[PDB]
């Protein structure tokens, strides 16, 4: 697999970035912009304890609460979460499992999380609340299958959720929920190609599902749903360039998508739609740094692009999307490790 | 009351805008971009049928289904939705009642949709999906009060509906959840001033709701929670202009607000933030034409403002933000009526 994304990244209700990740102590730490402003100043990191052997993921509950999922040293799935909106966290709790991946998180249209994470017998599991942002949490439950990356999932334009991971033939699978908020999942489908990355799924301005993966060549790859919330999907398209880590996907404010990778020279690259969305491809630029993790992506309250790596002193820095050149490269300080379970 | 609103619009799960306003007949017509893109084509005018009695309001449920609610000629409630995603409709179905305003419509965290309205007694009352994007609805609740004008609706930003309506004093009133998803609701508390229109509500980009309605000079006005999803508010302030209509307010895909109304000289006029969201606001400047409703704002796929009012041939026109100076104003056809339940 691909370098990985080191942290996990939410614009948060009151319009803030917050981001997470594992310290060299191996716990989960988050820093949180002062103002809801592209350039703010940060709080600097702060500690939510814990022992983790997974990136952790965090997530938005339809009440505007933080929840952070990641892997425990006994591998079961662990969570934490805000007792308030951007308010106080909880202790940390197991949810059980043996789990073998980094989870992938997402909502339901009912607005119960859907945690989704491989198991020791390599099958997709998951989990999920069983009221709107609340516990109790269900019971485990298999989706079979045996998949060889960090499973992503999105949601479909018509309420399903939708799972993808790379298969033992290292082509891109794929399953999806029958109908939204549903227990009962479709069957295992394959998409082809073959993949070296975890693939990264993103919802286009007019409601496809689009994936993107690094191709056996270190190339980008994508591949979309021709119509939104069906297929047939597209044939496998190469956005070219060579790319040193997991690539990231964010949509601008306009729509257009954009991606961002770590190159050859470990700078960090995009490129982007242009003209509108669904419009042609630019070619690769860089933003410069050196990085060591994948980058990680996310629009800010002010519409702009905000991109966060690892540097080459193991600190998280953050660089975002201004008129005619971007901002600096800034420190956001702290000491961050890969700790994806699957490398 | 200012003059309303003449359409309802939404944003669809695959791009478009559809927009919802009542014919010549009163029966409930849609027209939809064919492409989601800012100057598309549109589909032309279709009926949903009915004989309604109020403005007809769209929301979109979370699985993506269009709804649309409005007040029948048995002043009941109404609504019909489309079976799948962007796709074929219902029969009208009745949700009983009797009520005497137009309805708000709002999606609660948990994926059920909470419908307003002022009763026979003057009082604001609601009825509910009882589970997510799904019938069979509850029972009409009271939520007390007695109130002078439409109610509006939006979500706090830790997941509390919130209303805002005119008291019998002609000041802005609000009630609001205790916790997501309740049927227990606060006490109406006064925002006091003196509005002549219904009061427009939307979230910030820094998850605050703020509102703006017309004043007893003919100014705008608007206030906001100072804090995210809590009080105390600020006071009133004073965006001058002579408007003769209801306000309208959108946001922009940078998060900058920008508030549309009626001129004395019956053109469309706007006003915005400068800078940044919660940025100081400009001066009023003419987007021309004549318009004989207040205007309904709306973002478009490509992050371009698109207003909707009726014109002087009672045909549904529209203009978008287009880079210099907006695009031409083009009509959309169609003979619309005012059908406001109050006015
Ligand atoms: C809070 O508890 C600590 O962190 C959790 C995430 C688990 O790894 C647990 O074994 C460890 O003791
Ligand atoms: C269902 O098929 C099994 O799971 C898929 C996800 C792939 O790994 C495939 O090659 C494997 O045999
Ligand atoms: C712009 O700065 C460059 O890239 C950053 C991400 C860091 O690795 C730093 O040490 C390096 O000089
Ligand atoms: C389909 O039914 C028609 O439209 C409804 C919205 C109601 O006004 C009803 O009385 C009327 O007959
Ligand atoms: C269900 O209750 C009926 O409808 C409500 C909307 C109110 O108008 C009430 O006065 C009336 O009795
Ligand atoms: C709760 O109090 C009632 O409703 C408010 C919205 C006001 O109209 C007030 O005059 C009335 O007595
Ligand atoms: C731009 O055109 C002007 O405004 C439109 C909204 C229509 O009312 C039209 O008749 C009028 O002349």
């Amino acid at each position: 697999i691909a370098l990985s994304e080191i942290v996990s990244v939410v614009n948060t209700s009151d319009g803030r970035i917050e981001v997470f990740g594992v310290g060299t102590d191996n716990a989960v730490w988050h820093n949180r912009q002062t103002a809801p402003h592209s350039g703010s100043s940060w709080t600097g990191w702060i500690s939510l304890n814990g022992k983790v052997t997974s990136k952790p993921v965090v997530y938005i509950n339809t009440d505007g609460r933080l929840e952070v999922f990641a892997r425990g040293t006994d591998n079961a799935l662990w969570h934490i979460w805000q007792t308030a909106t951007n308010a106080g966290w909880s202790n940390w709790q197991s949810l059980g499992g043996t789990i073998t991946s980094n989870p992938a998180v997402y909502v339901n249209t009912d607005g119960r999380i859907d945690v989704f994470a491989r198991g020791t017998d390599n099958a997709l599991w998951h989990i999920s609340q069983t009221a709107a942002h609340s516990g109790p949490w269900s019971s485990w439950q298999s989706l079979n299958g045996v998949i060889t990356s960090n499973p992503a999932v999105h949601i479909n334009s018509d309420g399903r959720l939708e799972v993808f991971a790379r298969g033992t033939d290292n082509a891109l699978w794929h399953i999806w929920q029958t109908a939204p908020d549903s227990n009962q999942w479709s069957g295992w489908d394959s998409l082809g190609g073959v993949i070296t990355s975890d693939p990264v799924v993103i919802g286009t301005a007019d409601g496809r599902l689009e994936v993107f993966a690094r191709g056996s060549n270190n190339a980008l790859y994508h591949i979309w749903q021709t119509v939104p919330h069906g297929g047939p999907w597209s044939n496998w398209a190469s956005l070219n360039g060579v790319i040193t880590s997991a690539p990231a996907v964010v949509k601008n404010s306009d729509g257009r998508l954009e991606v961002f990778a770590r190159g050859t020279n470990n700078a960090l690259y995009h490129i982007w739609q242009t003209v509108s969305h669904s419009g042609p491809w630019s070619n690769w630029a860089t933003l410069n740094g050196t990085i060591t993790s994948a980058p990680t992506a996310v629009e800010d309250a002010d519409g702009r692009l905000e991109v966060f790596a690892r540097g080459t002193d193991n600190a998280l820095w953050n660089i975002w999307q201004a008129t005619p050149s971007w901002s600096a490269w800034v420190s956001l300080k702290g000491s961050l490790i890969d700790a994806s379970a699957i490398k």
